[PDB]
């Protein structure tokens, strides 16, 4: 097999990108220039949210909190969070450190390669084909498991900066903590106890936090290419840092919305698992990643899952009722994922 990274292909001098590349012609009528699409403030805006008084001792001001989160939760099901207590400098530093990881060369990056071929999951890779179309998407990652730290495989992180393991696990701690606050103020949001949501989703012990850097190279056709297709998330919550270059669309009301960037603030996604749970209350919007000529992208994504075998996932009971009956029949985390391919697959 060939082991082709995004970003040798963007440096190999390629004027034009390969077909594995390109969209087919349908998709391809929706994309259009990053940058341009950044600037249009026309249509509907993903919500910024203030999580500053989500745990205030102000009951009024509280409710207040909560109430524009469930609302932005049950509509757009994505937003921009806001003073959600995660230290600006901790941000900067996590950032930096990725930065840093792969401003090293792609040989070098190769000794941190994952083997999905042994179940080696972790690690520096590229998304494979999957399908018999062979769509590639322009895009290389870096994925490992962040959290519970007793979980974690450090000896797969990378060595380069020195302090990517000290920011990254300081990170995760703080994201797992508001996503305790988040759950809460959602659990509450539907008329449950606030600690239903995360119970649910394994709680402390079994929630897990995965943390994947993506890294989307210059694209000499950025209009042909997508850095990250179509799909939703799986996960319970994602909470998503960037450099700050455009590139994040969601599918709003039948049109792709671009979103904006919003300094200091952690894109926060409602994912399939929270949906299910909801009965499709809670939103896990269809999204997708544009790449561009000008600027090299990067995102960390942090996806807060459930364990894949160990919690039949469907819409609580308190969701269901004779007026209201399941939007989704019962499976797993994996059998969920799986299923997401067989339809495509097919
Ligand atoms: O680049 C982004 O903004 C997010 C990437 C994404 O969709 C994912 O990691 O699932």
């Amino acid at each position: 097999v060939a082991v082709e990274r995004v970003e040798s292909l963007a440096k190999s001098g390629i004027i034009s990108i390969p077909k594995e590349y390109i969209r087919p012609k349908e998709e391809l009528e929706s994309i259009n220039d990053v940058f341009l699409e950044e600037k249009k403030e026309d249509g509907p805006q993903v919500p910024t949210i203030d999580l500053k008084n989500i745990e205030s001792d102000d009951e009024k001001i509280r409710e207040n909190c909560i109430e524009e989160l469930k609302k932005a939760s049950l509509d757009w099901g994505v937003m921009h969070l806001i003073n959600h207590g995660i230290p600006a400098d901790l941000m900067e530093r996590v950032k930096k450190a990725g930065e840093e990881f792969f401003s090293l060369s792609v040989e070098e990056k190769e000794k941190y390669a994952n083997d999905q071929a042994t179940g080696k999951i972790q690690g520096y890779g590229s998304k494979l084909a999957n399908n018999a179309s062979g769509q590639l998407e322009w895009e290389d990652y870096f994925f490992h498991l962040a959290y519970p730290e007793e979980k974690r495989d450090l000896s797969i992180w990378p060595k380069t900066p020195s302090d990517y393991i000290e920011a990254t696990s300081e990170y995760a701690k703080c994201l797992r903590l508001l996503a305790t606050k988040v759950f809460k103020a959602l659990s509450v949001g539907l008329g449950l106890e606030p600690d239903r949501l995360e119970k649910e989703v394994g709680g402390l012990e079994e929630l897990l936090l995965q943390m994947k850097i993506n890294y989307y190279p210059k694209c000499p056709q950025p209009e042909l290419a997508l850095g990250v297709e179509a799909h939703t998330d799986v996960s319970a919550l994602t909470f998503i840092l960037h450099n700050m270059v455009p590139g994040l669309q969601l599918f709003y009301e039948g049109k792709w919305v671009t979103a904006k960037c919003v300094p200091d603030s952690i894109v926060m996604h409602i994912g399939d698992t929270l949906e299910i749970l909801s009965n499709g209350k809670y939103k896990s919007i269809l999204h997708r990643g544009l790449v561009n000529k000008e600027k090299v992208r990067i995102s960390w994504a942090v996806f807060c899952e459930p364990p894949k075998d160990k919690i039949v996932l469907k819409p609580l009971p308190e969701m269901v009722s004779v007026e209201s009956p399941a939007k989704f029949p019962p499976r797993t985390f994996a059998q969920h994922i799986e299923h997401k391919l067989f339809g495509k697959e097919q």
